[PDB]
């Protein structure tokens, strides 16, 4: 018994050095190297599992039902069962079997190549041959393409058919002036360590038609991952990298000459894109002669993957963004479905996923306004726009009367003079203030003395009915909304600021359009969807239904009021509820105030869209509204 219990831990430890890839400390417990002992030295041991082991990219040795029992007084017998992942599967249910000596103080394994695979014997040889798995497409809600499997224009040159002296200055010149590039990135290219004189040297992927190729240039079909809107949708989508040795380590089913998605959806949706990879794990004989086929079954290609978005829509809201930061969320806000989801400025995911120096990889990761950034995912402050949910909160607990007048004297207010400095400012100096009006002119003051009378319990308790704290069900990387960083404002300031929506509100531009939803379902919040073929989830009875048919016609006049904040796009002529907004933001690391410019919109006839817009850190004169002109008609065309 007690040296029976030495023998399970040896095959214990035996199995761990197995697991975590040290084959040397397995093959350092074998005994000696003999006829009825051990087949192999330890170098020979070590050299097959690493070549074996390592070609099928063996990870997870799992043993169970471990028997050890005794033969005679040195050889002890022991079996267990297996299982492993390899680069095709898992091989289950693998009847391991040997012996054991205990010659002295130690028991050792007695190894066999039996020990690699059940059935193996003697000099038997192990042959895996695999088939790529096609990855997958991303489509939109209407088929065209977002992330697809094409064939791409490779321009390269040779520096043999050149030029020697002259001749090769005057082709790098005509090559580079013809396909837009520097004439020392060409000297560059061509002078690698690793060019030989006869190679071909790629340069660029060409996305139109062959121009005329100079003395040495030729283009060459190679097959990779293109994304026809480009920088558009790159931080939806993402895009994709060569795989890794260490991405093998972590996942050996992926492919070992494939690509992995590394941001955005493609890497959200890699297992279902991916697919599964096709081959045969056999055991094979001194030659070729298969004995034993361990793993085999045909590859799967990927599955597509069909979003709510609207290709042209998605393409008309960036573009509409101009470059500058923001992002652009357009939603059917009864159903839910995402139809763009816009953030700017952007990257070129096909210049990422094919040839990207590092000089223009380092212009990506330090432009001050990060376009890495998924702006309609990373949390804001909502602005002067969330007045119309402190408004609707309001209504429901008697505390706004929508015909009661405030008086209001000056551009800035505070309740008492414990505030100190601090005062809630607005831009219009309007002496006689109700909701309506308040509304129209997007004024701070009154919201601030509204949210002050309605106190932080009735406050908080309109704002818990909403989506605050909730983990969408999404297939974007998000942190939930919060109202504050507590449960508790403990501070008057902090309880007006978040009235008119820049307290310690974090809300992304998705959870904003589903708040926002309530006033296209009469209270009812519709959750935000992005995969086409799920079901729409709602929360009903988010606001009362007198709220949202007593704002909804002030946010008309948001736009049809000549004063309204919105009224450059009554120039469209549509039925337009809106409402704008504006958040100060302002740091220790902030040097002046920097401010934030946002535009809610959506047809408050049909309910056939709605739309979110936010401008990060302004330049002056430039709003969200001013360019919402184009995405707005599109929408109202195209989603009644």
């Amino acid at each position: 018994t007690q040296a029976v219990e030495a023998g399970e831990k040896t095959v214990e430890q035996f199995v761990q050095a197995l697991n975590k890839g040290d084959y040397n400390k397995a093959a350092e417990m074998t005994s000696k190297k003999a006829a009825n002992k051990s087949a192999l030295s330890e170098k020979e041991i070590l050299d097959k599992y690493q070549n074996i082991y390592g070609a099928a990219d063996v990870k997870g040795l799992q043993i169970s039902n471990l028997k050890v029992d005794k033969k005679d007084d040195s050889t002890y017998s022991f079996s267990y069962k297996a299982k492993m992942n390899t680069s095709l599967g898992e091989l289950k249910d693998l009847s391991y079997k040997g012996t054991l000596d205990r010659n002295d103080g130690q028991t050792t394994i007695n190894w066999q190549p039996n020990l690699v695979f059940p059935e193996m014997e003697g000099n038997d040889k192990v042959s895996l041959t695999t088939q790529e798995a096609a990855r997958g497409n991303i489509i939109d809600r209407n088929g065209e393409p977002l992330a697809t499997t094409g064939k791409l224009k490779q321009l390269g040159v040779v520096p043999s058919k050149l030029g020697d002296g002259g001749e090769k200055t005057a082709n790098i010149k005509a090559i580079a002036s013809s396909f837009d590039l520097t004439e020392d990135a060409i000297n560059q290219a061509i002078s690698q360590s690793w060019v030989q004189p006869d190679y071909f040297v790629p340069l660029k992927i060409i996305d139109g038609a062959t121009p005329e190729l100079p003395a040495g240039a030729t283009i060459q079909e190679v097959d990779g991952r293109y994304y026809p809107l480009g920088e558009a949708a790159a931080q939806l989508i993402g895009y994709v990298g060569d795989i890794t040795a260490e991405d093998i380590d972590k996942n050996p089913e992926l492919s070992s000459n494939g690509k992995i998605g590394r941001s955005g959806l493609e890497m959200a949706f890699d297992k279902d894109l991916r697919g599964t990879t096709g081959g045969k794990l056999s055991i094979t004989d001194a030659d070729g002669v298969e004995k034993k086929v361990l793993i085999e079954h045909e590859v799967q290609n990927g599955k597509d993957i069909k979003l709510t978005i609207d290709a042209k829509a998605q393409k008309t809201a960036f573009d509409s963004l101009g470059g500058k930061a923001g992002s652009t969320v357009a939603t059917t806000p009864k159903t839910g479905d995402l139809l763009a989801l816009a953030s700017s400025p952007s990257y070129d995911p096909n210049k990422m996923t094919n040839g990207i120096s590092q000089e223009d990889y380092k212009a990506y990761e330090e432009n001050p306004e990060q376009p890495f950034i998924s702006r309609f995912a990373t949390g804001y402050a909502p602005g002067s726009t969330f007045k119309m949910i402190t408004a609707a909160i309001g209504l429901d607990n008697g505390t706004i009367d929508p015909n009661e007048v405030l008086t209001i004297n000056g551009l800035k207010w505070q309740k008492d003079s414990s505030w100190g400095s601090y005062q809630v400012t607005r831009v219009s100096d309007v002496s006689q203030v109700d909701l309506k009006t308040a509304l129209i002119y997007s004024d701070n003051i009154y919201t601030a003395q509204e949210t002050l009378k309605m106190g932080e319990k009735k406050f908080r308790t309109g704002l818990d009915k909403f989506i605050f704290g909730e983990d969408l069900d999404l297939p974007i990387s998000m942190n939930p909304a919060q109202i504050s960083n507590e449960d508790s404002f403990n501070s008057d300031i902090l309880l007006a600021d978040t009235g008119y929506g820049q307290g310690e509100l974090l809300i992304n531009p998705i959870q904003q359009a589903a708040m926002y939803s309530v006033f296209a379902n009469n209270g009812t919040l519709v959750y935000p969807k992005l995969i086409a073929d799920k079901e729409t989830k709602d929360k009903k009875n988010v606001i009362g239904e007198t709220a949202v048919q007593t704002i909804v016609p002030d946010l008309r006049e948001v736009v049809q009021d000549v004063n309204g904040t919105a009224h450059s796009l009554s120039a469209l002529g549509i039925p337009l509820a809106a409402k704008t907004g504006t958040a100060e933001i302002k740091e220790k690391q902030d040097v002046k105030g920097k401010e934030n410019s946002f535009l809610f919109a959506f047809n408050p006839d049909n309910q056939g869209y709605m739309m979110v817009s936010m401008l990060e850190n302004k330049e002056d004169d430039d709003s969200a509204t001013k360019r919402a002109s184009e995405l707005l008609q599109y929408l109202n065309q195209n989603y009644q």
